[PDB]
């Protein structure tokens, strides 16, 4: 299901599908499929550049929410192996809006923590649209401590609309849990790398994003507040979300100059959704490179550097 | 237009035709034409043997009258070159039921006399269904004399239902003209070869068929009277034509044993009409072979042999 501005790409795709049927549909129909396929694929490839060259911040947000995209499960599958999912906070529940586990990266063992919006409606409602109740963040703290204890690096993916705004979420110390998370992660003796795949932000995202390095795709928005919220509070409306997106600076290159993120991982054309494997390979390369130049530093120097980088936050 | 017993061959042909259309008809239709063409041609080739193995004398007559077949024009075109058509009896008209001319056979010059039924209805009525009025036979005598004079061999084809049974034909000495023809041809000083391509007989055919050699296709009937006439006079009916054909002995092999014809030229499968070129090549080879072993004999010995062979006619 392509977005509104990806229409010319769609109709060309719509002609492309029935090519399979015409191959063996009925009445002996087996036409010269290869010629038409090649011409239509050429046109489609040419047109996507005609479509994805002129997208800006409001679009970037739409693309960051494309309802066909790799979630943390997808990146785990397409760049990680021997994945073991640990579920359980030890207190009140395991949460489906966060998925964590311990896996191997090119032999090396790692910890993977991140969100999972679910693909279709069913897995979206079963995972609460990637909105974690605090018990999830307590689980994430528990896993992060486990990873710290056994001299293990931590790889974290961040793809959350935000911490759930609900009765159950507020009752259980949402603020307290996120505060603790932000406290412990800033003392681990192991390197930390955190991407911004997909749509993330709204503070709750930061619960698992305080690390040595930070990386973001080219169509991923990292906003202290969703554009619609900023629009409602400030613009006194919702339709004016694109203006809020333009003003805030939620796009990766805008953030990059702000010394906030350490690298942008380029996407396959038309969005990572068109070539999830290519995006997974790019992410794996970026993660490995980040880990490499990180392992040289010792644990004490690692923590000191982490603290120093934090203090660089804010123009002050 | 195939005959009644060639139906299974037809329907398979009927499926075969629209293969051309399906190649580029509409809606991008270009199917794997070669596979279906090969399979259907295999089936058609197998079926014709299933159809032309079990034909007998009544059929042979039907095949001899297949309304798709090479007439003398066709054999001239497909086995002769530098053909010049002489038309004119010098007396009252040139006739379209006979076509004569002087042409070359592999360099050698020859004379070609024979009938031409015309292909479609128009050329059939314009040529009087290959039925010659006597002026035609006078023309044939004139040409035969011309060929004799200039030491030239004569090749004759014979494809006639018969001499026209009409007022104009009877008035002009039909009997006289044919008698003269039968007289002169038995004195020419040049070799004579005469086939029985197509349907011929009824005496008038003999007007141009008294030569050193005689040859007949495998599906050509040479009857002193059409089967239908024999049926009407003797059987007292018309439907009983096949019995008349069986009794008379109008089929080539039946005649061959009678010492009446000197050779049968085998046909392409399914009738010469399916491969007119192959039939033309076979006819040309037979004609050349006949001429070869004939030119050895001198003119006097040629005429003496011709006379002796004639006397062998009839068991007496």
């Amino acid at each position: 299901n392509f977005l509104d501005f990806e229409q010319p790409i769609a109709e060309l795709e719509a002609k492309i599908d029935s090519l399979t049927a015409v191959s063996r549909q009925d009445e002996k129909l087996d036409i010269n499929i290869d010629e038409e396929v090649h011409r239509l694929r050429e046109k489609s490839v040419e047109l996507t550049r005609k479509i994805f060259a002129d997208l800006g911040a409001w679009q970037i947000a739409q693309l960051a929410r494309h309802p066909q995209r790799p979630y943390t499960l997808d990146y785990v599958r397409l760049a990680f192996d021997e994945f073991d999912e640990l579920a359980g906070d030890r207190a009140y529940a395991d949460d489906k809006a966060i998925v964590g586990g311990i896996a191997r990266l090119d032999g090396r063992p790692v910890m993977i923590i991140g969100h999972q919006k679910g693909r279709e409606t069913k897995e979206k409602i079963r995972r609460n649209f990637g909105m974690p109740a605090p018990e999830g963040y307590r689980k994430a703290l528990r896993l992060m401590q486990m990873a710290e204890r056994f001299k293990m690096p931590i790889i974290t993916f961040i793809d959350t609309p935000g911490a759930y705004p609900g009765v159950g979420a507020e009752e259980r110390g949402q603020s307290e849990a996120i505060a603790r998370n932000l406290r412990e992660m800033s003392r681990l003796g192991v390197p930390v790398v955190c991407t911004v795949i997909g749509e993330g932000g709204s503070g709750g995202a930061l619960a698992i994003g305080v690390g040595d390095k930070v990386n973001m795709l080219q169509y991923s928005t990292y906003s202290v507040i969703s554009p619609e919220g900023c629009a409602s509070i400030l613009w006194k409306s919702a339709d004016k979300a694109p203006l809020a997106a333009e003003a805030m600076g939620i796009i990766a290159p805008r953030l990059k100059e702000l010394k906030l993120i350490d690298s942008i991982i380029p996407e396959p054309l038309g969005g990572a959704h068109r070539n999830p494997e290519a995006m997974a390979a790019s992410l794996k390369a970026q993660l490995l490179a980040d880990l490499a130049d990180l392992d040289v530093l010792s644990t004490e120097d690692l923590k000191n550097r982490r603290y120093q980088r934090l203090m660089s936050y804010g123009y002050a």
